[PDB]
């Protein structure tokens, strides 16, 4: 259909779902594929090939459920997979206060141009990784501007 409409709906869906999870300290890990493919990491998860919504993203990460333990990977206009493996960064610069989801988000950002969003189950803070860099505990305004810049062409 109309790509700009799809891209803005994707941004809204990430914003609403991460707001919901952040308030409840639900851990989450959502990686959005870009020019470089993520197909090999999609293959490690449970296939969904589903329409993007804030509601599905939230339902996926509910603790102690079949789909929660790993990354969601979004490819084109679909939630491709849940519970996917991402490579862990070995960087010693990542703070030891951060958990596996952050190290996974950092790891995938070091080998793809994907944009990955994390919700910390410890703090509720929202972080983002891109190109081997971490943007830690961003405000709602900051998250919106980054997602606009990176996900809207
Ligand atoms: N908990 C985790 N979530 C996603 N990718 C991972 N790779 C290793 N541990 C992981
Ligand atoms: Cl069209
Ligand atoms: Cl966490």
């Amino acid at each position: 259909s109309r790509i700009e409409r799809e891209q803005h709906h994707l941004i809204e869906s990430i914003e609403k779902s991460t707001q919901y999870m952040a308030k409840r300290r639900i851990g989450a890990l959502i990686s959005v594929a870009r020019d470089t493919g993520m197909d090999d990491y999609i293959e490690t998860g449970i296939p969904l090939n589903a329409k993007i919504s804030s509601q599905l993203l939230i339902n996926i990460f509910i603790p102690n459920t079949p789909l929660h333990d790993g990354a969601v990977i979004i490819k084109g206009n679909e939630i491709a997979s849940a519970a996917s493996y991402l490579p862990l960064s070995d960087s010693p610069f990542l703070s030891k206060e951060l958990g596996t989801r952050h190290r996974a988000a950092l790891g995938i950002s070091e080998v793809t141009d994907s944009i990955t969003i994390v919700v910390s189950e410890e703090t509720g803070g929202i972080s983002l990784t891109k190109g081997g860099e971490l943007f830690r505990d961003v405000s709602e305004e900051e998250l919106h501007k980054i997602l606009l810049k990176e996900l809207v062409t």
